[PDB]
């Protein structure tokens, strides 16, 4: 049975950014352990749906270990061993006893902490969770961790030039439809919502992306869901049966239908709200000396005075750093600013890339060049509530333009023929 002052449970984005901050804060060899079910040190998870899948010059570990995704030093396993931070890899915690401050692995092994950081991230929802007919067929694939990405890369080779069906119209759906098309697959997306990213995108924004994908040869089947799968004698998928009675042939099915916080180890033992582990502005839970960061946290979102949960990478890095600062700030009992988070979301596929800052509430205005056939499409949108801009989206912005929309979202300037030179409004704020 192993004993550590600090234990990070999970080997993902938040764990790695917590590790870096601990080292910034003077953590001594022997004090810190990270326990992960993955076989590799903490990595920038966003690469898995993007550069990992390029047919040439793909992203691969150890390339995309944290913290290179935010422009920081790369933490190789040797970085951890040189600082006496122990990585306990290929270790799944099946039991967490917060009363005893003891964690037990699948193999029976035991681990104690004084301070615990929960950074267990999110599940990937699978059609097998629903009991859907034939969802156990081979080449029905999900994407959450690097092992998943390796199976997908392998299938992309094995099914070269074939048919892919992408189930879901959120982030994974967007990114993976584009990745499979760039790998020379015939690609069809299927989803129930009225339009892609249903969610953040307005009808105007969604119509741009839909048209652009159509132009790239991606087929789009809306208003339905997969209700079953055909499979051959080998158990390999051959087709997707849709609710409406149609059937799509498929060599590979990629499914992106959401994720949920991985919190079941702590059911009962901590307060929960909005589907995650409730925290204060320092990421401390119900149980003292127990923190929760990343996707699992439901925390106070100061600029909108609501608790929220966020399932994106920027928040994972920043919440991790906050936690380590708060832990140490009690040790040298000084004082720590409360987390003040500006939501920042983003996605890229094909040659496109957008950013969104703030809160997508209120009435919307579109601005700029919305032509899917433009050489470099550049357009955006503002969200306006109570006379103020609360949210801002921009596709194709420069660094100064993205900085300017972020400042709009942060300052909430009052507004109305903002439709205007829309982007110039942000650029002069
Ligand atoms: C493929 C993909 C691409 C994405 N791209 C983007 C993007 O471009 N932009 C963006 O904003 N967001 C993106 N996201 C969201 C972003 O990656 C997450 O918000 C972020 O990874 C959360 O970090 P975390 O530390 O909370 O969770 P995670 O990084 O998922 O880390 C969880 C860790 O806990 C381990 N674990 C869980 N339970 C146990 C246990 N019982 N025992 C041991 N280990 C355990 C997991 O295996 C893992 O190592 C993406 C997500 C995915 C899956
Ligand atoms: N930020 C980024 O650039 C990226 C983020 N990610 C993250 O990874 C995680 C998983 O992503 P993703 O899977 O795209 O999840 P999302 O929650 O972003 O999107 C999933 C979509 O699938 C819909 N859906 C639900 N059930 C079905 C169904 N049966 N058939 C078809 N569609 C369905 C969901 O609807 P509903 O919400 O109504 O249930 C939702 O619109 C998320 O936490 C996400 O934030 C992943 C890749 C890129």
């Amino acid at each position: 049975e192993k004993h550590f002052k600090y234990v990070i449970l999970g080997g993902g984005v938040a764990a790695g950014y917590a590790a870096r901050e601990f080292a910034k804060q003077g953590v001594k060899p022997g004090e810190l352990a990270i326990i992960s079910k993955e076989a590799v040190a903490p990595y920038e998870r966003p690469a898995l749906s993007k550069g990992y899948l390029f047919p040439q010059n793909a992203a691969r570990l150890p390339g995309f270990h944290v913290c290179v995704g935010s422009g920081g030093e790369r933490l190789l396993p040797e970085w951890y061993s040189e600082k006496g931070i122990e990585l306990i890899l290929s270790t799944e915690i099946v039991k967490a006893d917060l009363a005893s401050k003891t964690l037990t692995s699948a193999v029976g092994a035991t681990f104690t902490y004084e301070i615990l950081i929960i950074a267990t991230g999110s599940s990937v929802i699978k059609l097998s969770d629903f009991g859907t007919q034939g969802a156990d067929s081979n080449n029905i694939l999900y994407l959450r961790e690097v092992d998943d990405a390796d199976k997908l890369v392998a299938a992309i080779q094995a099914k070269k030039g074939g048919k892919a069906v992408i189930v879901g119209g959120g982030y994974i759906g967007l990114e993976l439809s584009a990745a499979l098309k760039i790998n020379d697959f015939d690609v069809t997306m299927v989803f129930p919502a009225p339009w892609c990213m249903p969610r953040l995108f307005t009808a105007d924004i969604a119509a741009f992306y839909e048209s652009y994908y159509t132009n790239k040869g991606v087929k789009i089947v809306k208003g339905t869901v997969a209700v079953g799968f055909d499979a051959d004698a080998n158990g390999d998928v051959t087709a997707v049966n849709l609710k409406n009675g149609s059937v799509l042939e498929a060599d590979i099915v990629v499914v992106g239908v959401g994720g949920r916080p991985l919190t079941t180890l702590f059911k009962g033992q901590v307060a929960e709200e909005k589907g995650g582990i409730k925290t204060d502005a320092f990421f401390e839970t119900s149980v003292p000396g127990v923190y929760a960061v990343g996707d699992v946290a439901t925390f106070p979102m100061k600029m909108y005075n609501e608790l929220r949960r966020v399932e994106h990478v920027d928040h994972a890095r920043k919440s991790a750093e906050q936690a380590v600062k708060a832990i140490k700030g009690k040790e040298s009992g000084e004082s720590v600013v409360e987390y003040d988070y500006l939501p920042y979301f983003y996605s890229r596929s094909f040659d496109l890339g957008w950013q969104f800052y703030g809160d997508n509430v209120g009435d919307t205005i579109l601005f700029g060049d919305s032509d899917p056939t433009s050489a470099k499409p550049k357009f955006g949108s503002y969200w306006i509530k109570d006379g103020k801009v609360l949210g801002a989206f921009l596709e194709g912005g420069s660094p100064d333009e993205n900085k300017a929309i972020a400042k709009v979202a942060k300052t909430q300037p009052p507004v109305e023929e903002l439709k205007k030179e829309g982007l110039q409004f942000a650029s002069k704020i």
